[PDB]
């Protein structure tokens, strides 16, 4: 869930 910024998934 949490990486980075999410964007499409």
């Amino acid at each position: 869930d949490i990486r980075a910024l999410k964007t499409l998934v």
